Protein backbone atom coordinates (compact mmCIF):
# COMPACT_ATOMS: atom_id res chain seq x y z
CA UNK A 1 0.00 0.00 0.00
CA UNK A 2 2.52 2.36 1.15
CA UNK A 3 5.98 3.54 -0.42
CA UNK A 4 8.49 1.61 1.97
CA UNK A 5 11.79 4.07 2.67
CA UNK A 6 14.55 3.35 4.70
CA UNK A 7 17.06 5.70 5.22
CA UNK A 8 20.83 5.74 6.73
CA UNK A 9 22.05 8.65 8.83
CA UNK A 10 18.90 10.14 10.37
CA UNK A 11 20.23 11.90 13.26
CA UNK A 12 21.14 15.19 11.65
CA UNK A 13 21.05 17.18 8.38
CA UNK A 14 19.86 15.52 5.32
CA UNK A 15 18.69 12.27 6.73
CA UNK A 16 16.98 14.11 9.56
CA UNK A 17 14.87 16.28 7.13
CA UNK A 18 14.29 13.86 4.78
CA UNK A 19 12.84 11.41 6.96
CA UNK A 20 10.30 13.73 8.36
CA UNK A 21 9.56 15.47 5.30
CA UNK A 22 8.49 11.94 3.79
CA UNK A 23 6.56 11.07 6.85
CA UNK A 24 4.70 13.84 7.41
CA UNK A 25 3.98 13.98 3.62
CA UNK A 26 0.23 15.12 3.46
CA UNK A 27 -0.92 12.12 0.99
CA UNK A 28 0.37 10.03 3.82
CA UNK A 29 2.01 7.51 0.69
CA UNK A 30 5.67 6.67 2.73
CA UNK A 31 6.24 4.53 5.42
CA UNK A 32 9.80 5.69 6.51
CA UNK A 33 12.55 3.67 8.67
CA UNK A 34 14.63 6.47 9.78
CA UNK A 35 18.43 4.63 10.77
CA UNK A 36 20.58 5.75 13.82
CA UNK A 37 24.34 4.30 14.62
CA UNK A 38 23.18 5.82 18.60
CA UNK A 39 19.72 5.68 19.51
CA UNK A 40 20.88 8.47 21.63
CA UNK A 41 20.81 10.76 19.10
CA UNK A 42 16.75 10.17 18.18
CA UNK A 43 15.89 13.02 20.26
CA UNK A 44 16.51 15.46 17.37
CA UNK A 45 14.31 13.88 14.62
CA UNK A 46 11.51 13.09 17.11
CA UNK A 47 10.89 16.71 17.95
CA UNK A 48 10.93 17.25 13.80
CA UNK A 49 8.30 14.95 13.62
CA UNK A 50 6.15 16.12 16.55
CA UNK A 51 6.90 19.29 14.64
CA UNK A 52 5.61 18.49 11.25
CA UNK A 53 2.98 16.38 12.89
CA UNK A 54 4.29 12.94 11.65
CA UNK A 55 1.02 10.90 12.00
CA UNK A 56 1.74 7.96 14.27
CA UNK A 57 2.67 5.11 12.56
CA UNK A 58 4.53 6.51 9.65
CA UNK A 59 7.81 6.66 11.23
CA UNK A 60 10.28 3.90 12.74
CA UNK A 61 13.16 4.84 14.24
CA UNK A 62 15.91 1.75 13.86
CA UNK A 63 19.80 1.51 14.87
CA UNK A 64 21.61 0.84 12.30
CA UNK A 65 25.73 1.06 12.46
CA UNK A 66 26.72 0.56 8.48
CA UNK A 67 29.94 -0.74 9.63
CA UNK A 68 28.78 -3.46 10.84
CA UNK A 69 26.93 -6.31 8.53
CA UNK A 70 24.98 -7.95 11.29
CA UNK A 71 23.52 -4.70 12.43
CA UNK A 72 22.51 -4.21 8.89
CA UNK A 73 21.19 -7.56 8.41
CA UNK A 74 18.91 -6.93 12.15
CA UNK A 75 17.60 -3.91 10.79
CA UNK A 76 16.84 -5.71 7.44
CA UNK A 77 14.62 -8.11 9.15
CA UNK A 78 13.25 -5.22 11.13
CA UNK A 79 11.16 -4.03 8.04
CA UNK A 80 8.05 -5.41 8.95
CA UNK A 81 6.61 -5.15 5.25
CA UNK A 82 9.36 -7.47 3.73
CA UNK A 83 10.20 -5.00 1.73
CA UNK A 84 12.22 -1.70 0.96
CA UNK A 85 10.37 0.60 -2.02
CA UNK A 86 12.90 3.28 -1.83
CA UNK A 87 16.55 2.33 0.08
CA UNK A 88 18.24 5.91 0.70
CA UNK A 89 22.17 5.73 1.44
CA UNK A 90 22.74 8.81 3.32
CA UNK A 91 25.38 7.76 6.49
CA UNK A 92 28.41 9.52 6.00
CA UNK A 93 31.84 11.13 7.80
CA UNK A 94 33.25 13.75 6.82
CA UNK A 95 36.77 14.44 7.57
CA UNK A 96 39.23 17.47 7.29
CA UNK A 97 42.98 18.00 7.50
CA UNK A 98 46.14 18.27 6.38
CA UNK A 99 46.75 14.81 4.96
CA UNK A 100 49.88 13.88 7.68
CA UNK A 101 47.77 15.08 10.36
CA UNK A 102 44.96 12.87 9.79
CA UNK A 103 44.54 9.62 12.10
CA UNK A 104 45.35 6.47 9.85
CA UNK A 105 42.16 4.90 12.30
CA UNK A 106 40.13 8.08 10.82
CA UNK A 107 40.96 7.56 7.09
CA UNK A 108 39.62 3.72 7.89
CA UNK A 109 36.80 5.01 9.13
CA UNK A 110 35.73 7.82 7.09
CA UNK A 111 36.28 5.23 3.72
CA UNK A 112 34.53 2.48 6.20
CA UNK A 113 31.25 4.24 6.93
CA UNK A 114 30.98 6.45 3.77
CA UNK A 115 32.22 3.15 1.24
CA UNK A 116 31.86 0.07 2.42
CA UNK A 117 29.04 1.16 4.90
CA UNK A 118 26.99 1.66 1.28
CA UNK A 119 28.18 -1.52 -0.20
CA UNK A 120 26.90 -3.47 3.20
CA UNK A 121 23.57 -1.63 2.44
CA UNK A 122 23.50 -2.35 -1.09
CA UNK A 123 24.53 -5.82 -0.87
CA UNK A 124 21.62 -6.35 1.61
CA UNK A 125 18.71 -4.69 -0.11
CA UNK A 126 19.61 -5.02 -4.03
CA UNK A 127 18.65 -8.55 -4.19
CA UNK A 128 15.30 -9.02 -3.41
CA UNK A 129 14.67 -5.22 -5.96
CA UNK A 130 16.17 -7.52 -8.75
CA UNK A 131 14.09 -10.18 -7.91
CA UNK A 132 11.06 -7.92 -7.97
CA UNK A 133 12.01 -6.10 -10.68
CA UNK A 134 12.25 -3.19 -9.07
CA UNK A 135 13.09 -0.72 -6.17
CA UNK A 136 14.43 2.66 -6.20
CA UNK A 137 18.14 3.92 -4.59
CA UNK A 138 19.23 7.37 -3.62
CA UNK A 139 22.83 8.13 -2.41
CA UNK A 140 23.62 11.13 -0.42
CA UNK A 141 26.61 12.68 -3.38
CA UNK A 142 28.79 15.90 -2.71
CA UNK A 143 30.18 18.30 -4.43
CA UNK A 144 33.42 16.86 -2.94
CA UNK A 145 32.48 13.42 -5.11
CA UNK A 146 32.89 15.36 -8.16
CA UNK A 147 35.72 17.98 -8.01
CA UNK A 148 38.79 17.44 -4.92
CA UNK A 149 38.97 20.08 -2.32
CA UNK A 150 41.85 21.05 -0.61
CA UNK A 151 42.34 19.53 2.89
CA UNK A 152 39.48 17.47 2.12
CA UNK A 153 41.19 14.59 0.59
CA UNK A 154 39.77 11.82 2.47
CA UNK A 155 36.83 12.83 2.22
CA UNK A 156 36.87 14.14 -1.44
CA UNK A 157 38.16 9.96 -1.88
CA UNK A 158 35.54 8.55 -0.38
CA UNK A 159 32.71 10.33 -1.70
CA UNK A 160 34.70 10.07 -5.49
CA UNK A 161 34.54 6.42 -4.69
CA UNK A 162 30.44 6.18 -4.33
CA UNK A 163 30.82 8.03 -7.55
CA UNK A 164 32.40 4.93 -9.41
CA UNK A 165 30.86 2.25 -7.34
CA UNK A 166 27.25 3.91 -8.18
CA UNK A 167 28.06 4.83 -11.73
CA UNK A 168 29.47 0.90 -12.30
CA UNK A 169 25.82 -0.53 -10.38
CA UNK A 170 23.60 1.77 -12.69
CA UNK A 171 25.44 0.15 -16.31
CA UNK A 172 23.92 -3.31 -14.59
CA UNK A 173 20.82 -2.15 -13.16
CA UNK A 174 19.36 -0.50 -16.20
CA UNK A 175 17.56 -3.77 -17.85
CA UNK A 176 16.64 -5.02 -13.59
CA UNK A 177 14.29 -1.90 -13.62
CA UNK A 178 16.03 -0.82 -10.35
CA UNK A 179 17.03 3.11 -10.81
CA UNK A 180 19.97 3.94 -8.72
CA UNK A 181 20.26 8.48 -8.65
CA UNK A 182 23.09 10.65 -6.55
CA UNK A 183 21.91 13.19 -5.00
CA UNK A 184 25.09 16.07 -5.54
CA UNK A 185 24.67 18.48 -2.49
CA UNK A 186 26.69 21.76 -2.11
CA UNK A 187 27.09 23.37 1.64
CA UNK A 188 24.03 22.69 4.17
CA UNK A 189 22.49 24.49 6.96
CA UNK A 190 22.37 21.45 8.61
CA UNK A 191 41.66 18.23 15.48
CA UNK A 192 42.20 21.27 17.58
CA UNK A 193 44.56 23.74 16.11
CA UNK A 194 47.19 22.81 18.68
CA UNK A 195 46.46 19.28 17.55
CA UNK A 196 46.59 19.77 14.06
CA UNK A 197 50.26 22.33 14.34
CA UNK A 198 51.78 19.50 16.45
CA UNK A 199 51.08 17.14 13.17
CA UNK A 200 52.31 19.55 10.00
CA UNK A 201 54.22 22.23 8.79
CA UNK A 202 53.85 25.82 9.52
CA UNK A 203 53.10 26.45 6.16
CA UNK A 204 50.93 23.45 5.28
CA UNK A 205 49.18 25.25 8.85
CA UNK A 206 48.57 28.39 7.48
CA UNK A 207 47.02 27.56 4.09
CA UNK A 208 44.47 25.19 6.01
CA UNK A 209 43.55 28.63 8.26
CA UNK A 210 42.99 30.25 4.33
CA UNK A 211 40.76 27.17 3.36
CA UNK A 212 38.86 27.23 6.59
CA UNK A 213 38.60 31.39 6.02
CA UNK A 214 37.24 30.55 2.29
CA UNK A 215 35.50 27.23 3.12
CA UNK A 216 33.24 29.60 6.15
CA UNK A 217 32.59 32.54 3.62
CA UNK A 218 31.14 29.90 1.06
CA UNK A 219 29.10 28.45 3.46
CA UNK A 220 27.55 31.64 4.32
CA UNK A 221 26.84 32.95 1.07
CA UNK A 222 25.90 29.38 -0.31
CA UNK A 223 24.84 26.53 1.65
CA UNK A 224 21.31 25.23 1.46
CA UNK A 225 18.31 24.36 3.79
CA UNK A 226 17.99 21.05 4.36
CA UNK A 227 14.19 21.26 3.43
CA UNK A 228 15.45 22.25 -0.04
CA UNK A 229 17.81 19.35 -0.54
CA UNK A 230 15.18 16.90 0.50
CA UNK A 231 13.21 18.08 -2.03
CA UNK A 232 15.74 17.16 -4.53
CA UNK A 233 15.57 13.73 -3.24
CA UNK A 234 11.63 13.60 -3.66
CA UNK A 235 11.99 14.85 -7.38
CA UNK A 236 14.04 12.00 -7.88
CA UNK A 237 11.93 9.58 -5.90
CA UNK A 238 9.26 9.96 -8.17
CA UNK A 239 10.84 10.81 -11.54
CA UNK A 240 9.22 7.72 -14.11
CA UNK A 241 12.70 7.32 -15.58
CA UNK A 242 15.27 8.85 -13.24
CA UNK A 243 18.84 9.93 -14.11
CA UNK A 244 21.73 8.78 -12.22
CA UNK A 245 22.61 12.20 -11.34
CA UNK A 246 20.62 15.27 -9.13
CA UNK A 247 22.35 18.62 -8.35
CA UNK A 248 20.64 20.25 -5.38
CA UNK A 249 22.12 23.28 -6.71
CA UNK A 250 23.68 24.89 -10.27
CA UNK A 251 26.64 27.07 -8.17
CA UNK A 252 29.20 24.80 -8.52
CA UNK A 253 28.55 23.43 -12.11
CA UNK A 254 30.50 26.23 -13.78
CA UNK A 255 33.87 24.99 -11.61
CA UNK A 256 32.92 21.33 -12.83
CA UNK A 257 32.44 22.08 -16.10
CA UNK A 258 36.32 23.24 -16.38
CA UNK A 259 37.02 20.28 -14.86
CA UNK A 260 34.79 18.38 -17.29
CA UNK A 261 36.47 19.52 -20.15
CA UNK A 262 40.36 19.91 -19.75
CA UNK A 263 40.60 16.25 -18.62
CA UNK A 264 44.58 16.75 -17.88
CA UNK A 265 43.08 18.42 -14.45
CA UNK A 266 45.18 21.59 -15.31
CA UNK A 267 42.64 24.25 -15.27
CA UNK A 268 40.79 22.53 -12.67
CA UNK A 269 43.70 22.66 -10.18
CA UNK A 270 44.57 26.29 -11.66
CA UNK A 271 41.47 27.29 -10.78
CA UNK A 272 40.80 25.72 -7.59
CA UNK A 273 43.82 27.04 -6.20
CA UNK A 274 43.31 30.59 -7.40
CA UNK A 275 39.59 30.27 -6.07
CA UNK A 276 41.09 28.79 -2.14
CA UNK A 277 44.27 30.28 -1.91
CA UNK B 1 73.83 12.40 -7.32
CA UNK B 2 71.13 9.98 -8.85
CA UNK B 3 67.17 10.21 -8.76
CA UNK B 4 66.24 8.23 -5.84
CA UNK B 5 62.73 6.53 -6.97
CA UNK B 6 61.00 4.06 -5.01
CA UNK B 7 57.61 2.69 -6.49
CA UNK B 8 55.54 0.01 -4.78
CA UNK B 9 53.65 -3.60 -6.00
CA UNK B 10 56.86 -4.03 -8.16
CA UNK B 11 56.20 -8.22 -8.50
CA UNK B 12 54.36 -7.53 -11.57
CA UNK B 13 53.22 -5.47 -14.65
CA UNK B 14 53.51 -2.17 -14.89
CA UNK B 15 55.43 -1.59 -11.61
CA UNK B 16 57.77 -4.36 -11.90
CA UNK B 17 58.84 -2.98 -16.03
CA UNK B 18 58.79 0.63 -14.16
CA UNK B 19 61.28 -0.83 -12.53
CA UNK B 20 64.14 -2.14 -14.56
CA UNK B 21 63.44 0.70 -17.03
CA UNK B 22 64.75 3.23 -15.29
CA UNK B 23 67.30 1.27 -13.19
CA UNK B 24 68.65 0.22 -16.65
CA UNK B 25 68.64 3.22 -18.31
CA UNK B 26 71.63 3.74 -20.53
CA UNK B 27 72.15 7.33 -18.50
CA UNK B 28 72.42 5.81 -15.23
CA UNK B 29 70.75 8.89 -13.61
CA UNK B 30 68.12 6.31 -10.99
CA UNK B 31 68.57 4.63 -8.02
CA UNK B 32 65.70 2.32 -7.78
CA UNK B 33 64.17 0.95 -4.67
CA UNK B 34 61.68 -1.73 -6.26
CA UNK B 35 59.08 -2.97 -3.28
CA UNK B 36 57.07 -5.67 -3.14
CA UNK B 37 54.68 -7.77 -0.34
CA UNK B 38 56.11 -11.02 -0.66
CA UNK B 39 59.58 -11.60 -1.17
CA UNK B 40 59.01 -14.85 -2.75
CA UNK B 41 57.63 -12.70 -5.82
CA UNK B 42 60.77 -10.91 -6.55
CA UNK B 43 62.19 -13.78 -8.86
CA UNK B 44 60.89 -12.13 -11.68
CA UNK B 45 62.04 -9.04 -10.94
CA UNK B 46 65.40 -10.02 -10.88
CA UNK B 47 64.95 -12.35 -14.15
CA UNK B 48 63.81 -8.73 -15.61
CA UNK B 49 66.63 -6.86 -14.16
CA UNK B 50 69.21 -9.58 -16.07
CA UNK B 51 67.55 -8.92 -19.02
CA UNK B 52 67.82 -5.54 -19.17
CA UNK B 53 71.23 -5.59 -17.77
CA UNK B 54 70.72 -3.46 -14.56
CA UNK B 55 74.03 -2.34 -13.50
CA UNK B 56 74.59 -3.78 -9.99
CA UNK B 57 73.41 -1.13 -7.17
CA UNK B 58 71.09 0.07 -10.00
CA UNK B 59 68.32 -1.77 -8.46
CA UNK B 60 67.63 -3.06 -4.76
CA UNK B 61 64.42 -4.72 -3.78
CA UNK B 62 62.30 -4.07 -0.22
CA UNK B 63 59.65 -5.79 1.49
CA UNK B 64 56.60 -3.25 1.67
CA UNK B 65 53.29 -4.09 2.84
CA UNK B 66 50.78 -0.99 2.47
CA UNK B 67 48.37 -2.48 4.35
CA UNK B 68 50.52 -1.51 7.70
CA UNK B 69 52.07 2.00 8.77
CA UNK B 70 54.98 -0.23 10.57
CA UNK B 71 56.15 -1.87 7.02
CA UNK B 72 55.59 1.50 5.16
CA UNK B 73 57.94 3.24 7.99
CA UNK B 74 60.79 0.40 8.41
CA UNK B 75 60.99 0.44 4.09
CA UNK B 76 61.28 4.79 4.14
CA UNK B 77 64.53 4.31 7.04
CA UNK B 78 66.03 1.54 3.91
CA UNK B 79 66.15 4.25 1.69
CA UNK B 80 69.73 4.50 2.67
CA UNK B 81 70.38 7.97 0.68
CA UNK B 82 67.72 9.95 3.04
CA UNK B 83 65.32 11.09 0.13
CA UNK B 84 63.32 9.55 -2.24
CA UNK B 85 63.39 12.18 -5.65
CA UNK B 86 60.56 10.60 -7.30
CA UNK B 87 57.62 8.32 -5.19
CA UNK B 88 55.29 5.61 -7.26
CA UNK B 89 52.74 4.62 -6.07
CA UNK B 90 51.53 1.31 -7.55
CA UNK B 91 50.23 -1.51 -5.43
CA UNK B 92 46.65 -2.26 -6.52
CA UNK B 93 44.30 -5.31 -5.82
CA UNK B 94 41.33 -5.76 -8.89
CA UNK B 95 38.06 -7.40 -8.08
CA UNK B 96 35.60 -8.82 -10.52
CA UNK B 97 31.98 -9.89 -9.85
CA UNK B 98 28.36 -9.47 -8.44
CA UNK B 99 28.51 -6.61 -5.91
CA UNK B 100 26.55 -8.90 -3.57
CA UNK B 101 28.63 -12.17 -4.44
CA UNK B 102 31.90 -10.20 -2.88
CA UNK B 103 33.14 -11.34 0.27
CA UNK B 104 33.19 -7.87 3.14
CA UNK B 105 37.17 -8.49 3.67
CA UNK B 106 37.59 -8.81 0.03
CA UNK B 107 36.25 -5.46 -0.33
CA UNK B 108 38.10 -3.89 2.60
CA UNK B 109 41.32 -5.17 1.52
CA UNK B 110 40.74 -3.88 -1.77
CA UNK B 111 40.47 0.00 -0.59
CA UNK B 112 42.63 -0.73 1.89
CA UNK B 113 45.49 -1.33 -0.31
CA UNK B 114 44.56 0.49 -3.29
CA UNK B 115 43.16 3.91 -1.41
CA UNK B 116 44.76 4.16 2.04
CA UNK B 117 47.68 2.11 1.39
CA UNK B 118 48.41 5.30 -1.06
CA UNK B 119 47.39 7.62 1.98
CA UNK B 120 50.07 5.52 3.97
CA UNK B 121 52.95 6.07 1.47
CA UNK B 122 51.63 9.66 0.87
CA UNK B 123 51.63 10.45 4.91
CA UNK B 124 55.28 8.68 5.44
CA UNK B 125 56.98 10.68 1.98
CA UNK B 126 55.16 14.03 1.34
CA UNK B 127 56.34 15.83 4.38
CA UNK B 128 60.22 15.28 3.79
CA UNK B 129 58.86 16.54 0.11
CA UNK B 130 57.50 19.79 1.28
CA UNK B 131 60.14 20.58 3.53
CA UNK B 132 62.84 20.13 0.49
CA UNK B 133 60.58 22.12 -1.67
CA UNK B 134 60.80 19.74 -4.17
CA UNK B 135 59.88 15.39 -5.36
CA UNK B 136 57.35 14.19 -7.76
CA UNK B 137 54.71 11.45 -7.23
CA UNK B 138 53.35 9.24 -9.72
CA UNK B 139 50.25 7.44 -9.18
CA UNK B 140 48.79 4.33 -11.59
CA UNK B 141 45.63 5.29 -12.20
CA UNK B 142 43.32 3.27 -14.48
CA UNK B 143 40.16 3.70 -17.12
CA UNK B 144 38.38 2.19 -14.35
CA UNK B 145 38.99 5.54 -12.10
CA UNK B 146 37.68 7.87 -14.42
CA UNK B 147 34.24 6.10 -15.69
CA UNK B 148 31.97 3.10 -13.85
CA UNK B 149 32.68 -0.52 -15.20
CA UNK B 150 29.76 -3.26 -14.43
CA UNK B 151 31.09 -5.81 -12.33
CA UNK B 152 34.20 -3.79 -10.86
CA UNK B 153 31.66 -1.51 -8.80
CA UNK B 154 34.45 -2.22 -5.72
CA UNK B 155 37.98 -1.49 -8.32
CA UNK B 156 36.01 1.61 -9.40
CA UNK B 157 35.39 2.72 -6.20
CA UNK B 158 38.71 2.54 -5.33
CA UNK B 159 40.42 3.71 -8.64
CA UNK B 160 37.91 7.16 -8.33
CA UNK B 161 38.91 7.23 -4.59
CA UNK B 162 42.74 7.49 -5.96
CA UNK B 163 41.44 10.59 -8.46
CA UNK B 164 39.46 12.57 -5.63
CA UNK B 165 42.79 12.32 -2.89
CA UNK B 166 45.18 13.13 -6.06
CA UNK B 167 43.31 15.64 -7.18
CA UNK B 168 42.83 17.39 -3.89
CA UNK B 169 46.28 16.82 -2.97
CA UNK B 170 47.56 18.81 -6.08
CA UNK B 171 45.30 22.05 -5.29
CA UNK B 172 47.30 22.08 -2.20
CA UNK B 173 50.93 21.17 -3.24
CA UNK B 174 50.77 23.43 -6.42
CA UNK B 175 53.02 26.19 -4.01
CA UNK B 176 54.99 23.69 -2.41
CA UNK B 177 57.29 22.73 -5.53
CA UNK B 178 56.01 19.03 -5.14
CA UNK B 179 53.94 17.91 -8.37
CA UNK B 180 51.79 14.89 -8.32
CA UNK B 181 50.23 13.40 -11.41
CA UNK B 182 47.80 9.93 -12.26
CA UNK B 183 48.95 7.78 -15.19
CA UNK B 184 45.72 6.82 -16.50
CA UNK B 185 46.37 3.30 -17.46
CA UNK B 186 43.71 1.23 -20.04
CA UNK B 187 44.19 -2.73 -20.35
CA UNK B 188 47.72 -3.73 -20.04
CA UNK B 189 49.22 -7.22 -21.25
CA UNK B 190 51.62 -7.71 -18.12
CA UNK B 191 35.38 -17.27 -6.98
CA UNK B 192 34.97 -19.71 -9.82
CA UNK B 193 31.98 -20.08 -11.55
CA UNK B 194 30.55 -22.13 -9.00
CA UNK B 195 31.44 -19.61 -6.46
CA UNK B 196 29.87 -16.83 -8.11
CA UNK B 197 26.34 -18.35 -9.19
CA UNK B 198 25.96 -19.84 -5.56
CA UNK B 199 25.91 -15.87 -4.75
CA UNK B 200 24.17 -14.35 -7.29
CA UNK B 201 20.71 -14.72 -9.53
CA UNK B 202 20.87 -16.53 -12.83
CA UNK B 203 20.18 -13.51 -14.79
CA UNK B 204 23.06 -11.34 -13.08
CA UNK B 205 25.37 -14.48 -13.44
CA UNK B 206 24.49 -14.47 -16.93
CA UNK B 207 25.33 -10.52 -18.02
CA UNK B 208 28.69 -11.31 -15.62
CA UNK B 209 29.36 -13.72 -18.32
CA UNK B 210 28.68 -10.81 -21.10
CA UNK B 211 30.47 -8.97 -19.58
CA UNK B 212 33.47 -11.24 -19.64
CA UNK B 213 33.24 -11.96 -22.87
CA UNK B 214 33.24 -7.96 -23.86
CA UNK B 215 35.83 -7.40 -21.63
CA UNK B 216 37.82 -10.41 -23.50
CA UNK B 217 38.08 -8.99 -26.38
CA UNK B 218 38.80 -5.19 -25.45
CA UNK B 219 41.53 -6.84 -23.83
CA UNK B 220 42.39 -8.47 -26.96
CA UNK B 221 42.40 -5.98 -29.20
CA UNK B 222 43.31 -3.03 -27.44
CA UNK B 223 46.06 -4.30 -24.47
CA UNK B 224 49.26 -2.15 -24.07
CA UNK B 225 52.88 -3.83 -23.63
CA UNK B 226 54.10 -2.81 -19.94
CA UNK B 227 56.76 -1.00 -21.51
CA UNK B 228 54.98 0.95 -23.45
CA UNK B 229 52.80 2.08 -20.33
CA UNK B 230 56.11 2.58 -18.23
CA UNK B 231 57.52 5.31 -21.20
CA UNK B 232 54.25 7.16 -20.03
CA UNK B 233 55.75 7.00 -16.55
CA UNK B 234 59.07 8.49 -17.56
CA UNK B 235 57.49 11.29 -19.89
CA UNK B 236 55.49 12.90 -16.80
CA UNK B 237 58.76 12.40 -15.10
CA UNK B 238 60.98 14.48 -17.01
CA UNK B 239 58.11 16.61 -17.73
CA UNK B 240 59.35 20.14 -16.41
CA UNK B 241 56.04 21.26 -14.98
CA UNK B 242 54.33 17.88 -15.26
CA UNK B 243 50.15 17.76 -15.25
CA UNK B 244 47.77 16.23 -12.62
CA UNK B 245 46.86 13.78 -15.68
CA UNK B 246 48.69 11.30 -18.24
CA UNK B 247 46.96 9.68 -20.81
CA UNK B 248 48.94 5.65 -22.10
CA UNK B 249 46.19 5.74 -24.92
CA UNK B 250 43.66 7.76 -26.89
CA UNK B 251 41.48 4.77 -27.08
CA UNK B 252 38.81 5.80 -24.39
CA UNK B 253 38.98 9.04 -24.32
CA UNK B 254 35.45 9.40 -26.69
CA UNK B 255 33.70 7.39 -24.07
CA UNK B 256 34.99 9.46 -21.28
CA UNK B 257 34.19 12.72 -23.25
CA UNK B 258 30.66 11.60 -23.76
CA UNK B 259 30.53 11.01 -19.93
CA UNK B 260 32.30 14.44 -19.15
CA UNK B 261 29.32 16.55 -20.88
CA UNK B 262 26.38 14.92 -19.69
CA UNK B 263 26.76 15.60 -16.23
CA UNK B 264 23.43 13.69 -15.81
CA UNK B 265 25.09 10.35 -16.60
CA UNK B 266 22.34 9.31 -18.51
CA UNK B 267 24.68 9.13 -21.84
CA UNK B 268 27.45 7.41 -20.29
CA UNK B 269 25.03 4.60 -18.53
CA UNK B 270 23.09 4.40 -21.48
CA UNK B 271 26.13 4.18 -23.72
CA UNK B 272 28.31 1.97 -21.76
CA UNK B 273 25.37 -0.59 -21.04
CA UNK B 274 25.21 -0.89 -25.08
CA UNK B 275 28.92 -1.50 -25.13
CA UNK B 276 29.20 -4.04 -23.23
CA UNK B 277 25.70 -5.98 -23.15
C1 LIG C 1 33.60 21.96 1.68
C2 LIG C 1 32.52 23.03 1.42
C3 LIG C 1 32.25 23.80 2.72
C4 LIG C 1 31.49 23.05 3.83
C5 LIG C 1 30.47 22.05 3.30
O1 LIG C 1 29.40 21.89 3.86
C6 LIG C 1 30.76 21.27 2.04
C7 LIG C 1 31.20 22.33 1.04
C8 LIG C 1 31.15 21.78 -0.38
C9 LIG C 1 31.43 22.94 -1.33
C10 LIG C 1 32.84 23.48 -1.13
C11 LIG C 1 32.96 24.03 0.31
C12 LIG C 1 34.32 24.73 0.49
C13 LIG C 1 34.56 25.83 -0.55
C14 LIG C 1 34.50 25.29 -1.98
C15 LIG C 1 35.77 24.47 -2.19
C16 LIG C 1 34.34 26.27 -3.16
O2 LIG C 1 35.54 26.89 -3.59
C17 LIG C 1 33.74 25.46 -4.31
C18 LIG C 1 33.11 24.22 -3.66
C19 LIG C 1 33.18 24.55 -2.17
C1 LIG D 1 38.36 -3.80 -17.36
C2 LIG D 1 39.08 -3.74 -18.72
C3 LIG D 1 39.55 -5.15 -19.11
C4 LIG D 1 40.74 -5.73 -18.31
C5 LIG D 1 41.74 -4.68 -17.86
O1 LIG D 1 42.93 -4.92 -17.85
C6 LIG D 1 41.26 -3.31 -17.44
C7 LIG D 1 40.35 -2.87 -18.58
C8 LIG D 1 40.10 -1.37 -18.52
C9 LIG D 1 39.34 -0.99 -19.79
C10 LIG D 1 37.96 -1.65 -19.81
C11 LIG D 1 38.15 -3.18 -19.84
C12 LIG D 1 36.79 -3.87 -20.03
C13 LIG D 1 36.05 -3.38 -21.28
C14 LIG D 1 35.80 -1.88 -21.24
C15 LIG D 1 34.72 -1.64 -20.19
C16 LIG D 1 35.42 -1.13 -22.53
O2 LIG D 1 34.05 -1.20 -22.88
C17 LIG D 1 35.81 0.33 -22.31
C18 LIG D 1 36.84 0.33 -21.17
C19 LIG D 1 37.13 -1.17 -21.00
Amino acid sequence: ARTVVLITGCSSGIGLHLAVRLASDPSQSFKVYATLRDLKTQGRLWEAARALACPPGSLETLQLDVRDSKSVAAARERVTEGRVDVLVCNAGLGLLGPLEALGEDAVASVLDVNVVGTVRMLQAFLPDMKRRGSGRVLVTGSVGGLMGLPFNDVYCASKFALEGLCESLAVLLLPFGVHLSLIECGPVHTGSPEEVLDRTDIHTFHRFYQYLAHSKQVFREAAQNPEEVAEVFLTALRAPKPTLRYFTTERFLPLLRMRLDDPSGSNYVTAMHREVF
